[PDB]
């Protein structure tokens, strides 16, 4: 089920980085990882929170649609993009904290606990504040407990709505043409040691579905477009993109 | 330039320096404002050819002919021209493809009275649905202009169509044709080959992170030679049009 191939290692070498990268082969059912240590390794989700944080919020009638403006707080922050008016596509898109941190709040710590329990997110521990324990909370999830979750997801098989399972993928959209798509989501895990970066997804090809989960370590922001960038290495080393 | 429709003749140069001729209609979602090269070739109804696989795609999900995006439709196991026919589909690959024998079933599933009905409900251009159940939307009485696609799209992108919100969400999804950090275009594109004019379709939107611009264009299509005109004469105009980089 779990073959370790640290040929993939040579991407993390070659870019000055470390970290895991983890595969899953849909149709063949098995798994390859760089690393399945780092792969079962638990970490803050950080932004890749924003996946199950949209599901409950959606289920909740929180957001009711991905139409819905989130009024910006008027609150001017580090990144540009949050400093303005969104909806459920473009918060995923430019990972909108605010945004999130509300809906957080709005679900509240009990619904939010028991219903990320129904997910089998991570350790299901939401200890610390209700609007950041994904990012200096208790919460844990490893590379492979994100492939778990996401296979869910895809399947509709999260016991939530069809329907909000599919305005998630919709707002997961990160990439399309005519050999994949990828639905994804980025993190960086700046609060608690070790600081990583996430990358957690999958690739829909024409017969198959290679879901990916992949963690570096991020000590600074400088090295954060690699999260896709040896991904991607590693998904054309293994011939799943051209 | 407050006109809910405006011409704009300098995108003829799209069409000219490609040595073809046709029409791109724009929609600017936000402004509630129409764009296009010809006003009157924008309004002109023609055989929506595999554009049709968007209603009949809504048609067979809503009916549960289609029960999901993922169910096989096995290839019947005749040799056609077009090799991705020859294999199983479903509704991504059928939809990406432009599968027609898969569609061809879809509609003899729907049957005439289904179909004659959605249509009707979904102010489908002119709503005739005359000729072969499997083949009206390329050589029947079936008429859709630019204009009207557009209409018809807006519908759909806004979930106002008469079926169920989850079948024009799938079908939404089953039109993505590409995506990256500035747009999002779910479109279909078509080929009307069997009666005089030859035309080629590209019918769809661009999301962008603040507004949608629908699209539709037609052009005349001796040869298929001109068929990456389609896409490529629509990217030039979205692009002098400064909705895409
Ligand atoms: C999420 O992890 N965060 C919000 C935002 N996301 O950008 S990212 O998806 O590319 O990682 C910035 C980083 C991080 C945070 N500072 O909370
Ligand atoms: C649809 O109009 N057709 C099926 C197929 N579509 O490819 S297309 O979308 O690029 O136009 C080939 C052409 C046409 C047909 N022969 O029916």
């Amino acid at each position: 089920e779990w073959q370790e191939n640290k040929s993939w290692n040579a991407h993390f070498t070659e870019h000055k980085s470390q970290g895991v990268v983890v595969l899953w082969n849909e149709n063949k059912q098995q798994g390859f990882t760089n690393n399945l240590k780092r792969a079962n390794q638990a970490f803050l989700p950080a932004s890749t929170f924003k996946i199950p944080n949209s599901l409950i919020a959606l289920d909740l009638g929180v957001v009711k649609d991905e139409h819905q403006v989130f009024k910006w707080d008027g609150q001017t922050r580090d990144i540009a993009t949050w400093n303005r008016d969104h909806n459920l596509i473009t918060a995923m898109k430019y990972s909108v904290v605010p945004v999130y941190q509300e809906f957080a709040r709005q679900i509240g710590e009990a619904r939010m606990s028991k219903m990320l329990h129904a997910f089998d997110y991570g350790n299901e521990d939401i200890s610390g504040n209700v609007d950041s324990f994904w990012l200096d909370g208790g919460i844990r999830i490893s590379a492979t407990e994100q492939i778990s979750f996401l296979r869910k997801l895809y399947h509709n098989k999260l016991h939530v709505s069809e329907r909000s399972q599919r305005i998630v993928k919709q707002a997961m959209l990160t990439e399309a043409n005519g050999d994949y798509i990828i639905r994804a989501k980025t993190g960086y895990s700046t609060r608690i040691e070790p600081k990583i970066g996430w990358w957690v997804g999958w690739v829909e090809l024409d017969d198959n579905v290679w879901f990916f989960a992949m963690n570096m370590d991020m000590p600074t922001s400088d090295g954060l477009g690699l999260r896709q960038a040896i991904t991607k290495e590693v998904l054309k080393q293994e011939k799943i993109i051209p």
